[PDB]
């Protein structure tokens, strides 16, 4: 459980987030893509993308990095209170793309890596912690809701 010291690091990261959210997406979708290959060949839409060019120059991939990011931020703004927002969202990355625990760890490492490279200022170690507890916490919720829908993860 996050205090609420805690969570205030978390969101004054993701407001600055929040200033460019596709500029964001794109950069953790890519670091993701970059520092586990294996996560790529779970999109369809997305795996025939060979090189972080092409990668930057995908208005789709960039729509989806909004989607994904803007579905983390109002996962974030809940503090912790993120049953209605987890249910579709672990029943869809559990039965139809079946993305195990692992890559969301993965994605984890992403999204602290670009922040820690974009927000100096607003991601200190404190901050850090604070955001790595806030996804720790995030896959905690998710995995236990992938043992109720019937997926090891
Ligand atoms: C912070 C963690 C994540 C968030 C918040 C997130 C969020 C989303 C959202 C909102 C969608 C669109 C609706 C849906 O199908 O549920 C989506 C689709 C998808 N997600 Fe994730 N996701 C996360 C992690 C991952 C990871 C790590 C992978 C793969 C390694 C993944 C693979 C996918 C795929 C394959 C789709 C369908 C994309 C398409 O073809 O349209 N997700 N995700
Ligand atoms: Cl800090």
């Amino acid at each position: 459980v996050l205090s609420e010291g805690e969570w205030q690091l978390v969101l004054h990261v993701w407001a600055k987030v929040e200033a460019d959210v596709a500029g964001h997406g794109q950069d953790i979708l890519i670091r993701l893509f970059k520092s586990h290959p294996e996560t790529l060949e779970k999109f369809d839409r997305f795996k025939h993308l060979k090189t972080e060019a092409e990668m930057k120059a995908s208005e789709d991939l960039k729509k989806h990095g909004v989607t994904v990011l803007t579905a983390l931020g109002a996962i974030l703004k809940k503090k912790g209170h993120h049953e209605a927002e987890l249910k579709p969202l672990a029943q869809s990355h559990a039965t139809k793309h079946k993305i195990p625990i692992k890559y969301l760890e993965f994605i984890s490492e992403a999204i602290i890596h670009v922040l820690h490279s974009r927000h100096p200022g607003n991601f200190g170690a404190d901050a850090q912690g604070a955001m790595n507890k806030a996804l720790e916490l995030f896959r905690k919720d998710i995995a236990a809701k992938y043992k109720e829908l019937g997926y090891q993860g």
